[PDB]
């Protein structure tokens, strides 16, 4: 399971167990830099669910599990 939006995982990648969406996130979101932000409010929780409520929970979520993109 991803250990982000705790959804049915399909391989870990940059260091972590994530789904498929996870990893594509997270190569655009790191090196490209997309506007999310929930630094604001900081309230949501990020699964299976609401994961198209804000897609910057699961930005910080992620990385709170100890995601880089540049991971061994
Ligand atoms: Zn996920
Ligand atoms: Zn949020």
């Amino acid at each position: 399971l991803c250990l982000v939006c705790s959804d049915e995982a399909s391989g870990c990648h940059y260091g972590v167990l994530t789904c498929g969406s996870c990893k594509v996130f997270f190569k655009r979101a790191v090196e490209g830099q997309h506007n999310y932000l929930c630094a604001g409010r900081n309230d949501c929780i990020i699964d299976k669910i609401r994961r198209k409520n804000c897609p910057a929970c699961r930005y910080r979520k992620c990385l709170q599990a100890g995601m880089n993109l540049e991971a061994r």
